């Protein structure tokens, strides 16, 4: 039981970000970012693009580091600890539509306006936003 | 026995705090705070968040130490002595509703306005309020 590194991606499209309802023992049915586990030797940017491609089929570019959060899930069925590196990115083709490529992990992916985010947000994401974090402006 | 450390949590939501009627040999049916026993190696703030999650499902943040009380129950069915650390917190999601996740310990959780608190309050809580303690301003 060690902390594991994940990368989560804020895909920015106009005033919207991509979110999807989790299928998971942690935060089931709450809206969360696409993302994945960092693999050995992988850069944050390579992981962001790979996880996004694997989950959504979307092709992203201009990956930029935003922040890092410490997320402990002691009450989970298997207790877990993730260190989540957040990456900002945009679409290579702004008309490309998302697909639900890994339905075992997500109900489906859609775009949500910054000022009309859906509920319930997965609590690490809600808590990050509650700090004042803004993926469009953070720098 | 020895005195046991408990953490009790004032979840502030607007002008309200979360209370529920106890199911317990001590103070049965009186209104009390969510809380739990402090575990070895745990911080007060970690205990507060864990106990609130386990009893109410609520996710809390901004945990802050308020005070500590000495609560001896010599007349209890099993005599007991708790040292209760009070923590203030707020909801991560202000619209999240509580659930009765441990009905063996509580009849259910609801929000109560500071100026319209229910009766009967659990005596340790009433005693603390009677001192002038205010969780919003302390």
């Amino acid at each position: 039981a060690i902390p594991r590194v994940a990368v989560v991606v804020f895909i920015l499209n106009g005033n919207s970000i991509l979110l999807g309802r989790r299928r998971s023992s942690i935060g089931n049915s709450t809206f969360a970012l696409p993302g994945g586990h960092l693999e050995f030797g992988e850069s944050f940017e390579e992981c962001a693009a790979r996880a996004v491609m694997e989950e959504t089929g979307l092709k992203i570019e201009k990956m930029k580091l935003l922040t890092v959060t410490n997320n402990v899930f002691k009450e989970a069925p298997t207790p877990s600890h993730y260190v989540s590196v957040s990456i900002r990115a945009v679409l290579v083709d702004p008309s490309q539509e998302p697909k639900n490529m890994e339905p075992e992990k997500c109900e489906g992916w859609d775009w949500y306006d910054w000022e009309n985010l859906p509920k319930p947000l997965f609590w690490p994401l809600e808590k990050l936003f509650g700090s004042g974090f803004n993926p469009f402006t953070h720098g």
